[PDB]
């Protein structure tokens, strides 16, 4: 059973209660964005991050109050029509906005959860960069090839350092399978760990929410004001944002490991949580938004692929 958040009288996390960290409702939010969460039918803006003037040019505890029929006058019925009550919360509304911002929302019971973040101009992905990557995925012969590709394939999208395919065994131990890293960097191809690296709270989370990231693991988290969901007096869930603040202890973890960035998405075979599409980098890096759209569908589409190699070895 969770703790409470820091923000209602849990304790802090150490190593011996790393499991009971409730990280999906953690009050905060990375800084490469801003959030807001309004009202699912009034569109009052209920909730904003303090750094919503950075990137909305307006203050914290001037946004609050407003509506996005004010705030958001094209997107505003758009957004409604797209995001129904009682749709999934992985459902998401994407715009841009003009700078640029990409707006990417979804909706949690009566909550719409608005992130905001700068983006360029032009796509980052390729005409069809999506159709190689899916003839590399579809071409590979075997389990071990379709591993080897699907990791090159994702490091040549994103750029990051290190690709890798993580797998979990049975013991929820997991294993580096596959990896595609820059030149120089030395292998993590073989190497395990325990099952308290990924902890079953973040494994039970990651089967719902299917991309998640740190885009700068020494990048201090920004509160959500009022941290509380007026609606519910209670925490708003964050597992479906990716600007969600990630766990300290993870990002602990990654410092440790003299990572700046790190990204990860979910392989789900039969509905279990197969094993991840884990990249890092060694200097800060924000992924940008259409690449990250294309990372999420390639992830399905890698599944979907193991899925058919497994029934092959049966
Ligand atoms: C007492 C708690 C501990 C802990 C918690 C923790 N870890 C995660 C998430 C991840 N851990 C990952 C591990 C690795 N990344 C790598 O690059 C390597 C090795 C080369 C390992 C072993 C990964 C991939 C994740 C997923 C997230 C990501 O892709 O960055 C969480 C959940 C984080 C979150 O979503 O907020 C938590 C709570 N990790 C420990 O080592 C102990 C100290």
């Amino acid at each position: 059973p969770f703790f409470p958040p820091l923000y209602l009288g849990g304790p802090e996390i150490t190593t011996e209660n790393c499991e009971r960290e409730p990280i999906h409702i953690p009050g905060s939010i990375q800084p490469h964005g801003a959030l807001l969460t309004a009202d699912g039918h009034s569109g009052e803006v209920l909730q904003m991050s303090l750094n919503a003037a950075t990137f909305l040019g307006q203050e914290p505890t001037v946004l609050r109050g407003q509506t996005l029929a004010a705030l958001l006058p094209e997107q505003w019925p758009a957004l409604q029509a797209a995001l129904p009550p009682g749709c999934p919360d992985a459902l998401q509304y994407r715009a841009t906005l003009d700078g640029h911002l990409s707006l990417t929302v979804h909706r949690v019971g009566e909550l719409l959860i608005l992130e905001f973040e700068p983006t360029e101009a032009w796509d980052s992905t390729g005409p069809h960069a999506l159709r190689n990557a899916m003839f590399a995925l579809e071409s590979a012969p075997n389990l071990r090839a379709l591993a080897e590709v699907a990791t090159q394939t994702v490091r040549e999208l994103t750029g990051f350092d290190r690709v890798m395919l993580y797998k979990f065994a049975p013991d929820a131990t997991g294993e580096v399978i596959a990896e595609a890293r820059r030149e120089g960097l030395h292998a993590f191809l073989g190497h395990r760990f325990p099952a308290s690296d990924i902890p079953a709270q973040a494994r039970a989370l990651y089967t719902r929410h299917l991309l998640r990231l740190t885009a700068d693991t020494r990048a201090a988290a920004v509160p959500l004001d009022p941290v509380l969901n007026p609606q519910t007096n209670a925490p708003t869930p964050l597992g479906g944002a990716v600007l969600r603040a990630t766990s300290p202890m993870h990002m602990q973890y990654l410092r440790n490991m003299g990572v700046g960035s790190s990204l990860s998405v979910s392989v789900v075979v039969g509905g279990q949580l197969w094993g991840l599409i884990a990249c890092t980098h060694q200097t800060p890096y924000v992924l940008p938004p259409d690449l990250r759209t294309t990372l999420e569908y390639l992830g399905r589409l890698l599944s979907l692929q193991v899925q058919v190699k497994e029934a092959l070895e049966h």
